[PDB]
This record gives C-alpha cells, sequence and structure tokens, in this order.
C-alpha cells in the first residue's frame, strides 16, 4: 500500500519581485511578479506515501531534516493530503543541484519539485496551470518554476485565479544569462516569508512599492517584445532596489544586504560604465545576481575576477519547466 | 575701506534628519529636524570685505578653493551682501578642526561660522534666531550649529519662521557621546543638496518619510524629558534608516552606504546584543556615527577595535553654540 512519484524542477529568479501576501493562508500575493527559470540550479525530488510509515520524513542531500527545516515541506504535505483525502505519512527525498555552500534559495525549485512529485504519486493529473496553483500553496515563488524561460505569476484574486504562466519571447531568453556572485559575509537573515509579512504590516514604504509594480511589469513586457535589453535591465534593477528599500521602512527596520552585496552592486555599476550592459538584482539574502547578455558574459566574468574568486562567479542560462516521472 | 569679522561654530549631527526642501531658493525644509552639536569638530572663519578686492576668494585649511569648491560660500556671500547692500568682494579664510582625511561633512560648521563672521563684519547685530535664519540660507544644516547641545530646526512656513533653537534637556546632553566610525571605501557620493532634491522629486518612498517625521520628533522630546536613552536611540536609529530608505526609491535610485557602512551598522547591532546600549545614524556619506552614553563609551570603543583601527574611531561630546569675535 504505497504511492510514489518523482519530479525535477529548476529554480527561477524574479526580475519583478513578489513581496508580500494579500492572503497568508493561500499565498495570494499583493502583486504580480515575473521571473526567469534557470538551467544551472535545480532540485530532484521523490515522494512516497505509505500506510506503514510512522511519521513524515524529509531527507535533503542525504541529511535527515529537523522539524524547523521541514516546515514548508510538512505544511505542503498536509495540504496536498487534504486535497487527495490521503491519510498516509510520507517520505520526501530531495537533492539540490546548486553550488556547494552557495546559500542559494531553494524553496522555489524544492517546493515545485515536491508539488510535481505529489501530483504523480497521488494521481492528481493536474494541468500546468493547476500544478502551478498547487505549488503556489507551498511557496509563492515555487509556482513560477512550473514553467521555463520567462514566467509571470498573475496575482489573481482567489485560489483559482492566482497562478503562473510562461511568457513567450521569441526565444529572447536564450540570448540571456544570469551570473551569480556568491556573498557569504551576510548576517543571519530574516526568512522571505517573515520579512515580507513584517514589510506588509509595518513598512511606511510598502504603498510606494505597490504603486510601482504594475508599470514595471508593463515595461518588462514592452521590452521583451522589442528585445530591448538596456530597458529590461533598468526596470528590473530599480524594481529590486525598490523591494529592498521597503525593509528599511519596516518596524523594526532591517536589510538583506551584506557588505559584499554593496561591493558587488557598485562593481556592476562600474562594469556598466565601462560599457558592459549588465544589471543586478537581489532576493532575500546577500547574493547578487547579474543579468547580462550571453555575448557579454565572459567580459563581465573577467572584470569581476578583480575582486571575487572564480568560485564566487557562477553562470546560469534559461532553463526548462517542471518534468514529472513515474516510479 | 574694509570690514572684517570672525566666528567659530561647531558641527552638529541630526538625530531626526532634514531631508528635502519645500522651497529651494530660501531653504525652507519639508520637515523639522533635531541635532546634537558636538565639541570635537568645528570651524574657525574670518571674512574681510574690502573695496580693493578684485574677486571673491575662499581659502580652506590654507588651500585656495576652486569655483566648484566655493559654490555654497559664494552664494552665501551674494545673499548676505544683498542683505547689507554691500558691493565689495570678500576674502574668506576658514580652518576645519576635523580629523585628517576623515571626510566629515563641514557645511554645517563652515556656513554657520561664515554667517557669524559676516554678521560681525557687516554690523548686522543679529539675534541668535536671526543668525540662525541667515545661516539657514547658506546651508540648511548650518542653522542648527548656531546653538549648542540639542537644537531643533522648526520648518516654519516662511523665511521669517524657519529657524533653529536650543532644546533645554536638564544637561542630559552632557551624559552623552557620539563615536564616529570613519569609513573610506565609499563610492563617489551625490551631494546632500542634489540627493535630497532627487528624492523629493522622484522617490516613491518620500511620502512615507514625511508621514513619520513628526511622531519621531515628539518621541525624541518625550525621551529627552525622561532621559530615556534606549527610547531616544531606537527612534533616531529608525529615523536615519528611513531617511536612507528614501534614496532606494528615487529615480534613478542610489545609496550613500558603502560596504564598510553596513559592517559598522551590523557591529552596532551586535554591540547592543552584548548589552552595550548604542544606536547608529548616517548622513549623506559612508561614515557611521554611534550615539552612546558616556559611561559606555570605552566599552563600545574596545568592542569596535576588533574590526577598525583606532584612527577610525573618534569620540565627540556635546558642544557649544556659535562664538563671534571682533577683528
Ligand atoms: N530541495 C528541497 N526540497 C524540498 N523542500 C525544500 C528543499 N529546499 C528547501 N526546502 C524547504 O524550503 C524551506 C526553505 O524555504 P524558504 O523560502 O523559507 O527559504 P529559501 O531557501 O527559499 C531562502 P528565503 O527565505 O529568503 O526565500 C526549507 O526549510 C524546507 O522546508
Ligand atoms: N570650513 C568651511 N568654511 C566655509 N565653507 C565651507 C567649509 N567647508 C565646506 N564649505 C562649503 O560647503 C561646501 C560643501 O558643503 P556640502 O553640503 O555640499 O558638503 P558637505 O561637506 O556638508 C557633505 P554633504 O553634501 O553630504 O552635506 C564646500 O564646497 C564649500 O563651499
Ligand atoms: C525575495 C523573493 O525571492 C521572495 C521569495 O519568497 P518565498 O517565495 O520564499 O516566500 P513564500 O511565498 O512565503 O514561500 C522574490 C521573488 O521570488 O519573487
Ligand atoms: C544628511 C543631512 O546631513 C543633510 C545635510 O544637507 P545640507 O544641510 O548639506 O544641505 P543644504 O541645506 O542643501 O545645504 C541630514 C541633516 O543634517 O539633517
Ligand atoms: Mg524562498
Ligand atoms: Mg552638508
Amino acid at each position: 500500500a504505497m504511492l510514489s512519484g518523482k519530479a525535477r524542477a529548476h529554480t527561477n529568479i524574479a526580475l519583478i519581485k513578489y513581496w508580500g501576501k494579500a492572503n497568508e493562508e493561500y499565498i495570494l500575493p499583493m502583486n504580480s511578479s515575473l521571473s526567469l527559470t534557470l538551467d544551472a540550479f535545480y532540485t530532484e525530488t521523490t515522494v512516497t506515501f505509505d500506510a506503514h510509515y510512522s511519521e513524515d520524513v524529509f531527507i535533503l542531500n542525504g541529511i535527515l531534516q529537523n522539524e524547523k527545516q521541514t516546515k514548508k515541506v510538512k505544511e505542503f504535505l498536509n495540504l496536498v493530503r487534504q486535497q487527495a483525502d490521503c491519510t498516509w505519512f510520507a517520505k520526501v527525498e530531495s537533492q539540490n543541484f546548486v553550488p556547494t555552500a552557495a546559500g542559494l534559495a531553494s524553496s522555489a525549485s524544492g517546493l515545485a519539485a515536491l508539488a510535481g512529485a505529489c501530483n504523480v504519486a497521488l494521481g492528481l493529473n493536474l494541468s500546468a496551470k493547476d500544478l502551478s496553483r498547487l505549488a503556489r500553496r507551498g511557496s509563492g515563488s515555487a509556482c513560477r518554476s512550473i514553467f521555463g524561460g520567462f514566467a509571470q505569476w498573475n496575482k489573481g484574486h482567489s485560489d483559482e485565479t492566482s497562478f503562473a504562466e510562461n511568457i513567450p519571447a521569441n526565444n529572447w531568453e536564450n540570448e540571456l544569462a544570469m551570473l551569480f556572485i556568491l556573498i557569504n559575509d551576510g548576517e543571519k537573515d530574516v526568512s522571505s516569508r517573515d520579512g515580507m509579512k513584517r514589510t506588509v504590516e509595518t513598512s511606511s514604504f510598502y504603498q510606494g512599492w505597490l504603486d510601482n509594480v504594475e508599470k514595471d511589469l508593463s515595461q518588462v513586457h514592452e521590452a521583451i517584445k522589442t528585445k530591448d535589453f538596456p530597458r529590461l535591465g533598468e526596470i528590473i534593477e530599480a524594481n529590486g532596489l525598490r523591494m529592498h528599500g521597503t525593509t528599511l521602512g519596516a518596524v523594526p527596520p532591517f536589510t538583506y544586504w551584506s557588505p559584499g552585496s554593496l561591493q558587488a552592486m557598485a562593481l556592476v555599476r562600474q562594469a556598466r560604465a565601462k560599457g558592459i550592459p549588465c544589471y543586478f538584482t537581489m532576493d532575500a539574502g546577500p547574493n547578487v545576481k547579474v543579468l547580462v547578455e550571453k555575448k557579454n558574459l565572459e567580459a563581465l566574468k573577467t572584470f569581476l575576477s578583480e575582486h571575487f574568486s572564480k568560485e564566487q562567479l557562477v553562470p546560469a542560462f534559461a532553463g526548462p519547466g517542471i518534468e514529472l516521472f513515474e516510479t
């Protein structure tokens, strides 16, 4: 009496940020977002539901995860089980294909992969849209990893209308790259879920954030239509900076930046001034991702080696949507 | 046919920031502010108006200043001359008593001192209030350096009603200190005048800044009345962070922070967690000022030597208002 399934899902990085929930229980977002799915970084996950299991078990890179480390996994299992009316404990075994000690965020690829594996195990037979909705409920950013290339998460107004979709771009995503700059001098960081909640509830800058998301999204779409990279880059760099601005107005205020983050951001500006078109973005942590055209990627990598070891500079390209496998 | 005068004025650091002009021509501020005048850092200035001078001349620490370096000085001379109906070119000789290469902001102490010296030379015989109004027109933050200890700049609504005054605190300012952490890894920085203008005109976060200044000011006043240092510190640290937040929402966005600024801010947080009550604040540049009680200053200095040379840690205490001298 067992049911099992497997999936592989790639990470995505938001160019227009999701920051703050309109509904915390269903992870309905206050604003729509837009991401690029990447090839380099991904998660492979198997799940087994078995009547003979005695508790939920989560293994990550071969290491048994403790209660706190399993929290998003455990909550997703309960909600997928309630949706299937399944009463069995599960075993989740996941492997993250990210660079050693990089400290990448893996909730997007991990919960997306877990959602795909559960869809297979429990025979839910979900469409891509409904698979995105399911993964949304484990982690908002996971719903975009269902899709490859550019994807948009439409905020919607309901569990039924909040989900992601691919954005066709005439293969423009295949001309682009993202160079990760790995920064480790970071303080202990508020989780994305807790930080965005504190920002929604207390930041005097959050209305300014909301008032600007939709125009940024429209201009990303216009830029994609004309393959206008400097225009894309200027929009997404300011969007990310605006997102981080909101945490300095929270109560108490906080920042995700480390000293190295600022050095990296300053160097991106110098690279642009030397004529290398490239634009930075940060999520809920100190790493700095640099959006650049493929033709300019080695120039950018060379320039940045003056201050960062080669271990600290990891390129990624456009990647595919989720893949499901039977066991 | 010559007229001369001299003044000494001390720097002040704003605990509640002035950020943005409601009227650029007269430097009427969008919000009121509140500062501590310091003992360690000051400017001495002599001015001579002479019918036989052939142009305005500004000497700073014995170095002839070029046109761009003289701009605020030159503009103040023209406006004080128009107020006296004086037609003579001037020579300004100023010396800044600040630490070598520290990169301290000297417009407050320098324009205040210049205003005091011109008041003497031209026999304007100004009250402290009217001297504050005069200095306001050269540089907003200079109007607070007329006064010692705590001073408030009331935004007013007119050239007549915008000026600073001392805040009596039952000598509480004499129990306090400010430890400067000198940071030099800073990019080339937008001037305070240009940055605050860009923030007023373009930042989506500026309304959030305005909406919070008056409650911060009220709570500083309540804290002064009860000599409640942790309450003072929490208010002013968040006020400063909110000020810097506004520049990340400007168009284009920018920051005054350097990598070292963030390291310093993180270390202040660690110091507080080790039980040292201290609170940071930054102006339009990378240096970090740390407000601390005198009894806790050497503990703070010791703790911080783990990451900064002793040249980088300069203490200051409460200081006096402006002093005028005849020639
Ligand atoms: N490969 C994986 N497979 C399944 N679940 C995973 C996983 N990697 C992480 N998780 C789950 O996601 C949780 C971490 O997600 P969370 O969103 O809080 O952090 P993160 O890594 O995405 C950085 P941030 O908090 O800034 O978004 C882990 O505690 C675990 O429950
Ligand atoms: N000791 C002094 N005496 C007279 N004028 C002085 C002076 N020191 C500086 N100044 C004047 O003030 C100008 C600098 O003021 P400004 O406000 O732009 O810079 P600042 O040193 O206060 C840092 P910030 O721009 O961040 O406030 C100088 O160019 C000069 O005109
Ligand atoms: C900063 C971000 O990466 C936010 C990541 O937050 P999460 O998606 O991890 O949060 P939950 O929805 O609460 O699970 C920006 C983005 O991915 O859009
Ligand atoms: C960041 C601040 O130090 C602003 C200093 O700005 P200035 O007073 O130098 O600007 P102008 O009025 O245009 O001369 C905060 C403060 O002193 O209140
Ligand atoms: Mg995450
Ligand atoms: Mg100044």
